[PDB]
């Protein structure tokens, strides 16, 4: 490979260098022959070895104490040698709280296919190691959520569980999201709520969930801790804000019944630090309007609500070329972000967002030598090549701390 | 090893095995990976290998691999590459690589098309003159009055790289662009440089928004010379909108006829460097990218305002909503002109369609995710939902230099 490679935006001609990807820690997918770039996912007790630990902690560190200018200095190497020796003691080690701040940061500066970025080092980190049982893991869960709402006003902020040991402990949020509907589907085949979620919604219902079978029923949390088998909690519906959705100018669209909630929270993804492995990481930031209005509510195996609104929009729906899906799928986007802002919850749209991550990149790729970037994920779902990140050029590589795809848990769990 | 392909829409798994007959690179590494980067970075002991390939595939397609004509064929070209450092092509041979380099073009959704081709064969071809001829010919048959023919021109190939055949023109219509004393600039923007050079080659230039480029036609490795399409092959559509009446006096046009003539066209070791192909519009191409690129034609603002929609915030997506309206128009224009046109949604329904024959027939199809999803309404088309391999197949179309960076005149 070579030290420098370059990237060039279309629209703008500015070119870009990037010296980060020699950093890269593991693999793409892709190879010389086959690129594997819009694939979307390219043993328990098989947990890291002794001889596995020691390179990639000492990796961690190093960036570390680089990254605070004491490298070389007495206490990055006394921090060194206290980690290997609680590894040859132990099979792994514990990170201090700074370690664990910069490597959650890090993950998400990291993310290749997160278009928030510009935001990385504005995260507030909730150390939840200390937790033992589920209903710890809830009362963790509730701060979070109360704090990065904060009425409107949203936060971004991680809550971090204890990590991996042998692999039959493993603390999991089973939720994918912390915040999403529930779906139900019907005998003639039909389903109410979010088609999503009908497999999620079933495991609650047998765990216990009494369902009120509605269009917009916040699911529970299904809670993990220490292997156990995993336990039903009720989040209290105050702290769950929602968001109605009209729109200025169709006095009918409050008609539709639309809401959606204000905070999205990955729950189901690993964090990967120095080796070490945080099967249970919520983290929240606020909403790109696409994502509500183009996926969520569009997409065909989602709401699916373009008929419906193109046919009180009085559009022709006969023919494809008159572009009928759309004209509303743009007026249902501009309802979700005018119901979103005028409610005061936070929320950006995609131009801005997009606008900020290349600002963002160029700024990573002068002050790091670089910024991962996963094109198909950065641009937007709608309005493309509109937006200035269509015409940007982007390299995609994976580099630790990482947030990363793990399995789901009922395909995994022994139960008790 | 096999590879599956997943739609998130439909849960259809396709497997793919055709990526293990590929030999040219992607660009991509184990550790990192360029599929945006839009340009990633022969003698007779190169020549033998792709020529033996290319006839073995040939062979393999028309049930006679290993054949007496098979076998023969191979000691003809083995015959011709020593005494004389390269082969010609069959007619046929010819043909089939066209229609397979189309057929691996990875970045075109309008594949499902690709074994309906006409091949012009210009391989005797000695001047730029006769350029012009066989061009002019080429735009008369592939816009057929408005029912357009997808088709190509085939003119001789590379030899020792200093008689090179060149078309200057990245497309056969284009319109030109002008830098103005105050700044701004009329026309196309992205044709700016391409007008000079035909300016300084002695064009005289009607300096409006929508003049008709001449073609700039090098035969031989000589200086290229230029040459005007007769104004009653160039077949144009006035754009107006269904709805909207004023649309008419923004004064847009555009032509029906896309003709790519910068690209090189490799079918077994040999390079043609001059081989225009055109094809049909989808509408995206016109509404979305020639207007309203900020660095092109960039009519959103125009637009927005005439529709008086609120452009102090970008929240209002006034942007989005021009955007479509824009797209509406055009289709609707070349619909009522009887002009070929294809919107994005058939469009990628097709090609979906295209990639289950593919991987049916042939056990794959190599695409391009971040040029087969277009520019506007992404993911409500199903193409957004498709996992797509991308890998190099040959025949193929190639990026090649522009002309005048490499021209010794
Ligand atoms: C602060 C505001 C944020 C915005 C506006 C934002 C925006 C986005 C968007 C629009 C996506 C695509 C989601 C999808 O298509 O499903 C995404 C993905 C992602 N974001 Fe961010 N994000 C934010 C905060 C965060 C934070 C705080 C973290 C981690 C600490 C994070 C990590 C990720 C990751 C890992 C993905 C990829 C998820 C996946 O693979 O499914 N983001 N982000
Ligand atoms: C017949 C109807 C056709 C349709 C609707 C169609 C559609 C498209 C579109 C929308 C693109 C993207 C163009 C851009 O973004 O600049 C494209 C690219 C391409 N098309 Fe097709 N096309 C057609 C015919 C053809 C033909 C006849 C050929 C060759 C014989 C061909 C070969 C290619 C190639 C090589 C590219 C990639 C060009 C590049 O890399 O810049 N296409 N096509
Ligand atoms: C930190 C963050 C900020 C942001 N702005 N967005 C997200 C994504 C949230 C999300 C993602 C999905 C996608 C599911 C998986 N995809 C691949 C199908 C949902 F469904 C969902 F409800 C949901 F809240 C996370
Ligand atoms: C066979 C074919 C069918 C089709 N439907 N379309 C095309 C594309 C043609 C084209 C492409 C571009 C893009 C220029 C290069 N890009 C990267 C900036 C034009 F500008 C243009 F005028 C133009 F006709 C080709
Ligand atoms: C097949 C394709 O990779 C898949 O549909 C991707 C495309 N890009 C995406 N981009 C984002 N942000 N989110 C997604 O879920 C997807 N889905
Ligand atoms: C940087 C990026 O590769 C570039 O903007 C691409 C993206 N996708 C595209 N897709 C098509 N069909 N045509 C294009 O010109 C481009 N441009
Ligand atoms: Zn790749």
């Amino acid at each position: 490979c070579p030290r420098f490679l370059k990237v060039k935006n279309w629209e703008t001609e500015v070119v870009l260098t990037d010296t980060l990807h020699l950093k890269s820690t593991l693999e793409t997918g892709c190879t010389e022959y086959i690129c594997m770039g819009s694939i979307m996912h390219p043993r328990p007790e098989d947990v890291a070895t002794k001889d596995q630990l020691f390179p990639l902690a000492k990796e961690f560190i190093d960036q570390y104490y680089s990254s605070i200018k004491r490298f070389g200095s007495k206490a990055h190497m006394e921090r060194l040698e206290e980690v290997n020796k609680e590894i040859d003691t132990t099979s792994t080690y514990q990170l201090k709280d700074t370690e664990l701040i910069y490597g959650a940061k890090h993950a998400w500066r990291n993310a290749s296919r997160c278009v928030g970025r510009i935001q990385w080092s504005k995260l507030q980190v909730f150390d939840a190691r200390d937790c033992t049982t589920a209903h710890g893991m809830f009362n963790y869960i509730c701060n979070h959520v109360k704090y990065a709402t904060n009425k409107g006003n949203l936060r971004s902020a991680i809550t971090i569980f204890p990590q991996r040991t042998d692999g039959k402990h493993d603390f999991r949020v089973w939720n994918s999201q912390l915040i999403r509907y529930a779906g139900y589907k019907q005998p003639d085949g039909s389903t109410l709520g979010d088609p999503a979620n009908v497999q999620f919604t079933e495991i609650c219902i047998q765990q216990g969930w009494k369902p009120p079978r509605g269009r917009f029923d916040v699911l529970p949390l299904l809670l993990q801790a220490n292997g156990n088998d995993p336990e039903l909690f009720q989040i209290p519906p105050e702290l769950v804000l929602e968001v109605p959705i009209r729109h200025p100018k169709f006095e009918w669209f409050k008609d539709l019944g639309l809401k959606w909630y204000g905070l999205p929270a990955v729950s189901n993804m690993l964090l990967e630090i120095g080796g070490l492995e945080f099967s249970a990481c919520p983290f929240s930031g606020w909403y790109m309007g696409t994502e509500i209005g183009v996926r969520d509510y569009c997409d065909n195996s989602r709401y699916n609500i373009l008929e419906e609104v193109a046919k009180k929009m009085n559009l022709d729906m006969r023919k494809t070329s008159s572009l009928w899906k759309d004209q509303a799928l743009v007026e249902i986007n501009i309802a979700v972000l005018y119901s979103f802002q005028s409610d005061k919850v936070t929320i950006v749209d995609h131009h801005s967002a997009t606008e900020s991550f290349i600002k963002h990149m160029e700024n990573e790729y002068r002050c790091r030598g670089g910024c991962p970037a996963d094109w198909v994920w950065i641009v937007p779902p709608m309005s493309g090549s509109i937006t200035p990140v269509f015409h940007q050029e982007m390299l995609n590589y994976r580099l630790t701390p990482s947030f990363e795809y793990q399995p789901d848990p009922w395909n995994t769990h022994v139960w008790k």
